[PDB]
């Protein structure tokens, strides 16, 4: 049994999560999957009701939760999926980028996914103003956290194609990167088909082939830019999900904002959610090892694609002209 | 007048600038240019020949000069074309992206100007092992330069499109990409079409839409990483020229290896070094405000695209099946 | 004329302030000094009454003065002194190491004057903990601070023993302290006796024979431990005087705490406070060059050596069984 | 049993260590001691002879020995002594401060032990310049070094007077020194006596009243200049001596330098290297918990302290007239 805190958010995560229970009840029905959904309010209508983004009575139910399930926050953001990342530990940030029928007219075979150390590197903020104009930042890389992102690859990578490719700067970065790139090597060679690929010419890579590649590991900021890259390839950023692993505790949410600006006139594109709730049953697969879950996670997978291959129900933001009921619809058709 | 180092190099080097030549002077004499190119050895070569990779002869040749002009060097690449960066101090990467009729592309008619500050940054190698499997590097941004590569960014766009976009990460580094954003508004801001994208969004919209862009404006990691995600869109990495502009000493290069593969077979591409020659005589305009130097620019560039558009002598890397003789009398001829 | 924002402060100070304005009146007096002392409240007392360490209306009366004249400050004083000083940029620290007669029998001739960088080093708290069990912390040394530190060394040696000594540890330290000791010598080096000591050294000279030294320019941290050991050679800590002058503003106080356990006692010693004053009436002749200032700071520094070497109403911190009132009474009766 | 790499070195090196061998081994006979001595040559006159100021089988003999005892070492000290300490992690600097009865000491009966981390804080040298006129240096605190010090603190106050004073400067930099500081609390408190004083404070206490402390733990840098200010209290620099101890190496000097003015006079005096070989024995104690080697550090001890208290053969560094031959003989002499 597992229980998930489910936010709507703001702009279109009302209309887009609040819509989506369907699905995700009529998958706890063909499968029969003990999922308990306690849904709690954060971002900007919480910040309006109450004085907190995150509520006080908010953290408490989410703290006795396993999983967290988010539609999009607004200009709160930052105090909400921030500071719930580091207190709860969700160090390993996953990006898959998988080419959608469709929307891919150039490449047609991407099936990437991105692990990306999101604790140190830049992103912890160590920087001052030193002197007149000149300022300093610390680059913080250590060895723990470079084994704890590399054997996250290692499980992704085991149930794909076995393959993986650490991606660095350690030609130029010799002791920052060079010691990441020694804790990947500690952790993945031998077990896997291993490689080292240099960050600029993996940007490159991408464009030219990115079918060569399955699984790639790297730092907080190389990761940051590459995710974003290999999501556009495979089709777009707007229907990209995302996650935030952690040891006891997940993050699942889509990687658009959001969007105050199309909120309200029905036609915000689930897609991104769906695909995001397909990866949290893949996570409830790895922490009970009970197949049930799985089986669920490839059929919502192939629901989606379904759809989109059919082009009868889209989204205007993919060339459609159907809502995001009419989208939620044709995905519950097919589901069973 | 001007005198440029010339520098063969090693692997296809030797054949791509020797054959090069006949172009050289032709240019010199068909737009009365006042350039005396004195050929100093450097590479794997003259490791073997002479003792060091960088002779004292050719060190003293190369002080006198005003521009440095090389073919592709070897294994000894990262000792020459850094120290020279730092010694005359030559802070500008300038890295052109653009689609030439006639090559794959893809992604339609791209003509980005991307403009990478090269001295500072992480790039400088202030990092330690300060305990145990803990690494720090130093990030280091300041005003001055920041300022510099802004202003040589003002210079490209005014000839241009007079669009510029300070591709930065300040929403998470507030201090160190901040003062950059800060030092590319005061200089820009009124002077041109100014707009500020962040790093991440950039790599996306690099894909998405190239044809937004014109002049990039960056730091020496970003732009290290997106100016090869960005000539691989616009065509191929092989065809991509390079340059590195200070205020008193430019050098000119292709972004290709030696390639000892190909060597001797006649048909290495000499596309990426004539294209740097051209982005050479566009600073000897700037330099001399002789106007003569953007005529022998345009001719060169425009004499290549036709050739290009033909297709009858093209090289194997680009899909052709001539010999690197052929290409270079194509030009020639159409030089005239 | 000059407007000296004048402090109580707690503990001893009200003691000590309040008594002391006899002798800062019977000053003006004979010497006509244009002084006008305002007096403000901060501290322990201040924040009991209002809410603030530093009152709104008291922040303002010290804006519109010269000088500020302080005793000592309780819990607060971080709160006062710090804050007080990054706002008026009050860079050099001075501090003074005169034998005094009766307190000092061990040698009998110490004259030592310690100017000290007040703003930049270790002192200003760029620390972070990077990984588990390891804390970082940033040392930051400009040559701009370190030349205007020196500069102020000038003055003082100059109107003394025209005699400076560069205290440094630039043997190990090659970067940060050679360039402290580099800034000195382009100020020192060719109108002062100028010579260079290591940190160390200087400790374990100062107990040798500390009659070596006249002036010191010294770095932040090197100087807050050397003041301190030479302040008891000469005889005293709780005898020491301090200043804190900047371009526009300076700030004179005893280096001594608020000493709650004699408080209201009436025994608390006035001697580092009168001394401060003595230094502050020499920092008006070098704003003024009025030499009726000069005057009266020697005036009332021979004062208090002349109750010193009689040794008849001293209080009990020095062996004496006087009051604080008539130790202030014999100071009056000697000034003329 | 134990094999020592003994070192002459140069100046008056070589007289002292050469006439000390008659008391090394008048001891290993009185007191049945298993140590082997097998003399290696480094210092100035070894890069005079060979090519290396520390030949490779010098470096050979010192891999295999258990201790490192040495004379003063010439200009190349620098390169010795540092780099010894580095390759065998030597991480506590010992320097005790022990007034003898005889010579001048005007502070009274001293007995103070400094405990000094010699591995991290600001003497890595992770210091670059960033920016013109812009230095920045790195201050490193662990608590692994931290701790490691602490119990080396702990070993000599047990066997002393069973009281510690860990003093740094936590009250202004809150995470270095806070990080040192609680390592020092976590192992000392509730073992001994202790006590955390100021940096500051320190220094003048040490002159206030150098009895009140028993062992001192501290930092790098800041026991460095107590280290030296306290040897000067208790007597003189020229009589202190000072180890170097690591787990499995140790390192015995005399803190003077060469010497090279005095030097073949026959007026060196030996008291710093025979109070070095009495150190040895005790760190030998530890290591074998056999008391034979404690017996030979106290009759040691001892005998040099009647000949300083008969002052019949004193040399003249400390007002005596006979020559480095006649002091040794009073030793020898006290011995059996
Ligand atoms: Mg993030
Ligand atoms: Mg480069
Ligand atoms: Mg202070
Ligand atoms: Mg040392």
């Amino acid at each position: 049994g597992f229980t998930v805190a489910l936010i709507q958010g703001d702009g279109i995560g009302p209309e887009i999560v609040s819509k989506s229970k369907r699905i995700l009840a009529k998958i706890n029905e063909l499968y029969s999957l003990p999922i308990e959904y306690i849904e709690v309010e954060a971002g900007d209508r919480a910040l309006a009701r109450y004085g907190e983004a995150l509520p006080k009575d908010s953290l408490k139910i989410i703290d006795k939760a396993d999983i967290i399930l988010k539609g999009p926050v607004g200009e709160s953001a930052a105090d909400v999926v921030v500071k719930l990342r580091q207190i709860y530990d969700m160090y390993a940030n996953i990006r898959p980028a998988k080419s959608i029928p469709g929307i891919d007219t150039k490449y047609g075979n991407v099936d990437i996914l991105i692990v990306r150390e999101n604790t140190e590197d830049l992103y912890k903020g160590f920087e001052h103003i030193v002197s007149d104009g000149v300022a300093v930042g610390m680059k913080i890389i250590t060895r723990f956290a470079s084994e704890r992102i590399a054997k996250v690859g290692l499980n992704f990578a085991l149930r794909r194609r076995k393959k993986v490719t650490c991606v660095h700067k350690a030609n130029v970065m010799r002791i920052t990167d060079g010691l990441f790139a020694e804790a990947c090597r500690s952790v993945l060679k031998g077990k896997v088909e291993y490689s080292e690929m240099y960050v600029d010419a993996a940007a490159a890579n991408l464009v030219r082939n990115p079918q060569m590649f399955d699984v790639i590991v790297t730092e907080n900021v190389y990761g940051d830019i590459l995710s974003d890259e290999a999501s556009q390839i495979a089709g777009s950023l707007g229907i990209a999900p995302s996650a935030n692993i952690g040891d006891k505790k997940a993050l699942f949410e889509p990687v658009h904002g959001a969007a105050f600006d199309i909120a309200g006139k029905n036609i915000g594109n689930p897609t991104a959610f769906l695909l995001s709730v397909s990866m949290m049953y893949e996570r409830m697969y790895e922490l009970s090892n009970d197949d049930r879950y799985i089986k669920a996670s490839r059929a919502l997978e192939n629901a989606i694609y379904l759809v989109y291959k059919e082009r009868k129900a889209l989204t205007p933001d993919v060339g459609g002209n159907a809502t995001t009921d009419d989208l939620i619809n044709e995905i519950y058709n097919k589901l069973g």
